[PDB]
């Protein structure tokens, strides 16, 4: 009776289905897969990438960047929602090939440093190549790249270092407030009485309130299904998209019902 | 046509076959699996562990330590051959559970820090939970734990931070010189003209000469088959074991023949 | 006109005045200097150190530990208030000499990793030898060492990773609730409108409320003068000591008055 | 009798005397101080910086880069001789302000990670703000930036991670082989029988032989006085400059004489 073999992190086939760069705003593009958000912001002084998806999406991200006229050396900064394998995967490879920097808070940095290992809920289940953060950011700190200001918003819950990013773009001159809120889900988490996360419920409840008060005209999420986005249809992607109020309120109803069954 | 899924590091069933602590010397024990060496040295001032095997062997290593009367808090130091997944796997977990420290050279430390990712030959193929080295050691530096002195010997080749450890034990009072030499194999390595390892042949040839001149009465290797060890038979394990001269000479003949076919 | 020379972090002569181990409880001792708190907790399964003082206090801390019958290998864990040079100094040296581990939250870990450099308020003014945290702890997480449970309490303000530690000891059988609250001061900090710490006032106000509700029968602080402690008199040290309510209320009055003059 | 205060790393006034960018080749410039070499290489695809000097030279380096038409975002890579305070000082600050990457071997990376603390010879005497290396390089590995190839040459001795960099430039079309060899000095080092560096003499002797065989038409050193450079005179700076043979032979004569007096 030998010890069990290692098990790879296998996901849905749609999480790895490549797609052409979809336009969200004048300067905002979606260059990830169909069911994994990877946003690219093009400025006059460089490019910014928000999340990267699965670790094997590094070649796909660089393919779409060159379709947008972005060279590897043009990627100046990498921002992350939370440091999980399905969002912060190719960060280690994109730093080696793009000369880019990574900005994240302390909790996302310590999780990114150990490649998602020793997860508070998953343990060593979703390990990815480790990367290092080059700039530590705080709650409400503004990050400016090429005239575009990215404001951070701490929304801890899914991970201790979950961060929502808000920035203002344009749609043919008309300004648009874009808010990239992180996942408000707890799949299989022990909510009440967790010794690894003693204040998990408090942070989740406080995150529901933070997501509602986000300056937002167009909401996106790391998983497009969480915000009723459909990257596949293309032009009608943001048709049935939800609001910040609708997103936080729907995520809170699932949270309380899950917390209610946990006590049972 | 989606992107390919992640692939787990699967090994032979014998690499994960647990075994009872096998006695090598008065203070030296083998607490790993049948085809993966994990040595335990028991002293009056603590315990020393040399290598740990596959990442899923952490529970097995702690099981055999308690069979030897070693508590988790008694493990003072962890030494490594080279920082690969099949030898330096459970190091991250054993540091969390044993309060132990890790001593390695700079090359093994930088490889252990990124969990084997960006391997010079394997890339991101054999990623394991990342660990940190607490003490940087140099070539020939002596590490003393409880009156037992561990002398390091740099033998670069398999990895840039490959290290052979030599220490003197006893066999009912009679002293025994034990040498734990690292792997001298290059499975699938590009030997000549490697841009990631330009001086690979020089380090390999210089390592063959370093292994021969090791003070050794009983030679062990991270893979027992490389030194003609058979942990399964038990008492007759060290019967057909090879010498340092035989180990280095046999490994050099395979190296030159492999290098000869590479040019073809 | 050459560039200015480097300037060392010079403190008061009383911060570096050694003293004999002062007894606080049955298992709690003060082994630092006269005006720098360094607490030692002796258990049946090891010793715990809370803070270490100035970087040059490493030899003094080890001197008092041996006076308490504590060997270097007996120090199992190191806990910190905040990762500044006058409190987390000798941590890098004590890890090399004691085989101990360091537990801290993510913010204290990222600050300890860069040796206090790039401080949000001091910059590169108070750089100390960098150390690494071996275990990341969360708000309210319990850390047990030898039957004594240390509960963490996040009180951000002085540093983003400021932590108050609470544990229950005895005084000849009678239990005593000890609370080691961090500094609630902001010397020279820009409170309102700080781009490096946008939510500084909110964290300070929320920390005043967290310090009041701490389970405490005897309050200590990293600076004994902040809690009206006098390590010099010895037996009458805790005579005029303040309560958690008195400490938080007095620190809040200085904070609001400082904030009021900042707007002027 | 209090403990001694911290002591800052004070150097000569000439090590911090700023100077205008001095031209060494068509693409190579000296932008450091009078007695501290800091080389800037300008390419069509970015800029490369070799060494940075004292930690307080970060503002001076950025001043000269803008005089050369180099923006902070144009600095793509930072290369180092060895990770000491007088050469790898402002690396931590230049990474925050230039978006640049650092490439170094494993030994220079582990020394740069702890800010020069726990030096094998100086201990915690010359601590500087810690930085992280983004790319690990090996002996003889080529680093290409904008058509200019930088070849590394390991010359261990002064530090375990001492590296000489060689690249070919032009002087009005005519090619020039530039070799930037590291310091071959051991000021106050214990050469024979050092437990922290057991193989120090072997590495020094092997480094003397490596410096002689360097492809070099114009030799520079981190200290211009070591290679008979005089950055002050300007045009006649490289007049009395030494060869690689002269540099290694003169450094070896001082080494053997120092080793001879050590035994006395
Ligand atoms: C770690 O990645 C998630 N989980 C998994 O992939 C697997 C699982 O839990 O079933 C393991 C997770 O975070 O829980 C991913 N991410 C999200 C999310 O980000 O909301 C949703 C929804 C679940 O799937
Ligand atoms: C990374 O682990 C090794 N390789 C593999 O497991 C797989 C492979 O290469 O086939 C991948 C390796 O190091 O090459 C392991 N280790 C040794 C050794 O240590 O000698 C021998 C022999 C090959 O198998
Ligand atoms: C960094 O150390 C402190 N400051 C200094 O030592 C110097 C200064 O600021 O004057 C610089 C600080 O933290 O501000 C120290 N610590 C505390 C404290 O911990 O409350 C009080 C009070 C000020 O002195
Ligand atoms: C750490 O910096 C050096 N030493 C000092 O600054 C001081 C000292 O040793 O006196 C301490 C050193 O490396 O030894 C510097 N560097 C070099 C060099 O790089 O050759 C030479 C010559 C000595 O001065
Ligand atoms: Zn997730
Ligand atoms: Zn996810
Ligand atoms: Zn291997
Ligand atoms: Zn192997
Ligand atoms: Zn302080
Ligand atoms: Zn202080
Ligand atoms: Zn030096
Ligand atoms: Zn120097």
């Amino acid at each position: 009776a030998p010890l069990p073999q290692l098990r790879a992190y296998t996901v849905d086939a749609s999480w790895l289905q490549p797609m052409a760069p979809l336009q969200v705003a004048d300067h905002t593009w979606q260059i990830g897969t169909e069911d994994l958000t990877a946003l690219l912001v093009q400025t006059a002084e460089g490019a910014v990438l928000l999340d990267g998806g699965m670790p094997q999406m590094a070649g796909h991200l660089l393919d779409n960047m060159k379709l947008r006229g972005v060279a590897p050396q043009d990627l100046r900064l990498i921002l992350l929602s939370h440091a999980h394998a399905d969002h912060a995967g190719p960060v280690a490879e994109l730093k080696r090939r793009t000369g880019a920097h990574v900005a994240a808070n302390a909790e996302t940095a310590v999780l990114l440093a150990r490649g998602g290992s020793n997860d508070l809920h998953f343990g060593d289940g979703i390990t990815y190549p480790p990367a290092s953060a080059d700039r530590i950011i705080m709650d409400g700190e503004v990050v400016t790249v090429g005239g575009i200001a990215f404001t951070a918003h701490f929304m801890p819950g899914h991970t201790p270092g979950s961060t929502a990013w808000t920035w203002t773009d344009t749609r043919d001159g008309k300004p648009v407030r874009i808010a990239y809120a992180d996942s408000l889900s707890a799949p299989g988490y022990q909510l009440k009485g967790n010794p690894r996360y003693p204040r998990l419920i408090e942070d989740y409840k406080r995150s529901f309130a933070t997501v509602r008060a986000l300056p937002c005209d167009l909401l996106l999420t790391p998983h497009p299904g969480a915000s009723n986005w459909n990257y596949a249809v293309g032009s009608k992607a943001s048709a049935e998209a939800l609001t910040c109020n609708a997103y936080a309120d729907a995520a809170e109803k699932k949270f309380d019902a899950q917390l209610a069954r946990e006590t049972a």
